[PDB]
């Protein structure tokens, strides 16, 4: 309820709810999300006037807003397609959507500004001069957590130089069969910073996938300095904890919820589809490690200001607000 909280819920699509809320309270990827030109497109097949309209009744509506017309625009309309994906992967379908959308317009690469980091994958030979490097982009981190107690040894895990002896040793080529060196190293982090917490393993004696019910801790406030190679002293890795998605209850099925600190403020809101509601710190945070928490959305510091910027009803074109009105001016009177 819009009432007790400010904010408005979302009506039932199992992980998408919590997906749309987090993505909505990064605002200022939700201003740009107004200002792609949808003023061309069809409103059944167009999924970004679909999150345009979801985005927009968020925003304005009283009522919990329906997500059916988004649903139908990329085609995940039964339960067995949210099964089968996972949530980097809806991430994933959402941005490229309206990153493409956004492309030779005002608001062009908003998506990698905000949710684009860099990594080199390297692997070193000990003995021989060969290295081989490969620069990659990231839009989320995937980090383990099974023997893991915390963020921190998740990060120098996901970081770990592995070594390739006896059995696995690396193939050079021309070199040959040499011992190395294999790794992986930040060169930088960005604003918004999506991060995945692996709670499914492959079980050999199973032949199939089982949860990780296992106790993992996550701060409010992240340093990631050490991570990066190349530290800013004008410019830190601290990282303030934003959202926290959490799963509940049987895997084929069960309950999803999301816990959001909208403002950055921390003022936190549980978000269990329609209704709203206030919660502590220690409800959303503490609480949710071991119910397990699967996605964490850290904002960084120095960013927070511009990526959590101050929306209004006039930064929504009017072409926009114009088009959507006159949706549910005939969506309601049709009996
Ligand atoms: O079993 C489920 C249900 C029950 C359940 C429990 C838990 Cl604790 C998490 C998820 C879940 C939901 C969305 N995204 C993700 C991503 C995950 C990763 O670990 C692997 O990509 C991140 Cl590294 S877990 C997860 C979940 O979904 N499935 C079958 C497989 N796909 C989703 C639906
Ligand atoms: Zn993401």
């Amino acid at each position: 309820s819009k009432k007790h909280t400010g904010y408005v819920g979302l009506k039932n699509t199992c992980y998408m709810n919590s997906l749309l809320q987090t993505l909505f309270f990064t605002n200022q990827l939700r201003k740009a999300v107004y200002m792609m030109p949808t003023e061309g497109d069809d409103s059944s097949k167009s999924v970004p006037l679909a999150l345009q309209r979801v985005f927009y009744e968020l925003q304005h509506s009283d009522k919990p807003v329906g997500t059916k017309k988004l649903t139908k625009s990329f085609g995940w309309e039964t339960l067995d397609s949210f099964m089968q994906h996972d949530v980097q992967e809806l991430c994933r379908v959402l941005l490229d959507n309206v990153e493409n959308k956004m492309k030779g317009t005002c608001v062009e690469g908003t998506i990698p500004k905000l949710f684009r980091g860099k990594m080199v994958s390297y692997i070193q030979c000990k003995e021989v001069d060969y290295r081989s490097d490969r620069r990659e982009d990231y839009y989320d981190i995937q980090l383990s957590i099974k023997g893991k107690k915390n963020i921190f040894e998740s990060f120098v895990d996901y970081v770990a130089v592995e070594q390739l002896d006896g059995d696995n040793k690396y193939d050079a080529g021309e070199h040959g069969l040499q011992e190395a060196e294999k790794g992986v190293k930040f060169l930088t982090l960005p604003p918004v910073l999506h991060l995945q917490l692996m709670r499914f393993m492959y079980d050999p004696q199973t032949d199939q996938n089982i949860k990780i019910n296992d106790r993992f801790e996550f701060p409010e406030q992240l340093p990631l300095d050490e991570f990066l190679q190349k530290t800013d002293p004008k410019d830190p890795a601290n990282y303030i904890l934003h959202a926290v998605l959490v799963h509940s209850g049987d895997n084929h099925g069960g309950h999803y919820v999301v816990y959001l600190n909208p403002k950055g403020d921390g003022k936190w809101c549980k978000f269990d589809d329609d209704v709203v509601s206030r919660c502590t710190k220690e409800e959303a945070i503490e609480h949710n490690y071991g119910t397990n928490a699967y996605m964490l959305v850290y904002i960084r510091e120095s960013k927070l200001s511009e990526v959590l910027q101050a929306v209004t009803d006039h930064d929504i074109p009017q072409q926009l607000v114009e088009r959507l009105q006159e949706e549910k001016r005939i969506e309601a009177q049709k009996r």
